[PDB]
């Protein structure tokens, strides 16, 4: 599913991501834009052989099992394919673990390089939330 911007904002808000660990909703929408272009089916292989899955590009080295990543810890206890669903529940519940792991949203490369320090409230402009 390719979400609309405000559609995704409303879903992320429903699941409690607004100001989760202090990160306002626009941070999460910005991250999803630049990680996946709002596409739940996005997958991208990393140089280390791991793959990133879904709307928030969650990585198979630590967080989900894809059966092809040596040393996978599967800390979210899910198959990576569950992160590709049109229902974002699994991605959100895993992202809450990730953002609580110590480095905050710096875990997301696209957030660090493209959202951090910018006017992230623009990402929720116009949305009825
Ligand atoms: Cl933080
Ligand atoms: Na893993």
């Amino acid at each position: 599913k390719v979400f609309g911007r405000c559609e995704l904002a409303a879903a992320m808000k429903r699941h409690g991501l607004d100001n989760y660990r202090g990160y306002s909703l626009g941070n999460w929408v910005c991250a999803a834009k630049f990680e996946s272009n709002f596409n739940t089916q996005a997958t991208n292989r990393n140089t280390d052989g791991s793959t990133d899955y879904g709307i928030l590009q969650i990585n198979s080295r630590w967080w989900c099992n894809d059966g092809r990543t040596p040393g996978s810890r599967n800390l979210c206890n899910i198959p990576c394919s569950a992160l590709l669903s049109s229902d974002i529940t699994a991605s959100v519940n895993c992202a809450k673990k990730i953002v609580s792991d110590g480095n905050g949203m710096n875990a997301w490369v696209a957030w660090r390089n493209r959202c951090k320090g910018t006017d992230v409230q623009a990402w929720i402009r116009g949305c009825r939330l």
